[PDB]
């Protein structure tokens, strides 16, 4: 049948091919892992924008023609990370893997998504260099080598004030120590890093609770969390997946069951249903992740 254009790119690179009007999400996930060499496909997914405009993560059970891709030549598609391990040290095994973790987390830090003190912005910075560039010439590297290369959240230097020099000079600092650090080990200490912010791996959906008050949920691998709509960065509830036994939703009315007894049960309201139906999904496949790494 007439062949479907699609372009699917992950974080360093644009792959192109085509499809069938049969052909299944899975099928096209498939080929896209296969053709970069990624195995560790449980925390990947493909995601794109409807013919809406909105973010939308492709169900690799169903037709992809059966999902509203927005119509234009080619499809597009972006492999990125759904899940996150808990503890990227030991659990990533690929190099791939772990580069596109790399990238993918670098890239949420660059764009001020995920909160980040000064300080560890220039350390991050630091192996994203090493990584990057090499050990580190005073021959080549004469002042100036970082000039181009964009190394600090702007929400960071907003309020920090210091010169694009001045940083890049706190930047060379850290760098110079990572004395002959291989380039895949600069990309896990800067997930070594990364993985310790507050708002590293998480979800935030806008909520509000019986008492109608605005807050946030977060979903993330360790299990759920309620936060005051001024604070992302603590936590005001926690439920852990190992002390959650079932979360569900009748209609914008989620419910968290524990497994001891005690807890009253946290129920809370979301608005746009397209929302609710992501969350569920995000608790689901966190929930089984966290299982399988304790077996039994």
């Amino acid at each position: 049948p007439k062949p479907i254009n699609v372009r699917v790119t992950t974080m360093d690179a644009e792959l192109e091919f085509a499809i069938q009007p049969n052909t299944t999400g899975k099928q096209l996930f498939d080929q896209v892992v296969k053709t970069i060499g990624l195995r560790e496909v449980w925390y990947f997914g493909l995601h794109y924008v409807d013919n809406k405009g909105f973010p939308t993560w492709l169900k690799l059970d169903k037709k992809v023609s059966a999902q509203e891709v927005r119509k234009e030549n080619p499809l597009q598609f972006k492999f990125r990370a759904k899940f996150y391990p808990e503890d990227v040290a030991e659990e990533l095994i690929q190099d791939i893997t772990q580069k596109l973790f790399f990238l993918q987390v670098k890239e949420g830090i660059l764009s001020d998504e995920i909160y980040c003190p000064p300080e560890t912005a220039v350390l991050l910075g630091s192996y994203a260099v090493q990584a990057k560039f090499g050990d580190y010439n005073k021959e080549v590297h004469k002042s100036g080598y970082l000039s181009s290369e964009r190394l600090i959240p702007q929400r960071v230097m907003d309020q920090h004030k210091l010169t694009r020099d001045q940083w890049e000079d706190r930047i060379q600092v850290w760098h110079a120590e990572h004395r002959g650090m291989l380039k895949d080990n600069a990309m896990l200490e800067y997930l070594k890093i990364a993985q310790d912010l507050e708002m590293y791996g998480i979800n935030y959906f806008e909520i509000k609770n019986k008492k109608g008050t605005d807050l946030w949920l977060g979903v993330d691998a360790l299990g759920l969390n309620i936060y005051e709509k001024d604070d992302k960065l603590t936590p005001k509830i926690g439920f852990p997946w190992s002390e959650i036994r079932n979360i569900s939703f009748n209609d914008k009315k989620f419910v968290i069951k524990p497994i001891d007894k005690k807890a009253p049960d946290f129920v809370f309201y979301a608005p746009r249903l397209r929302i609710n139906k992501r969350i569920l999904q995000l608790c689901m496949g966190n929930h089984e992740l966290y299982m399988r790494r304790r077996k039994p």
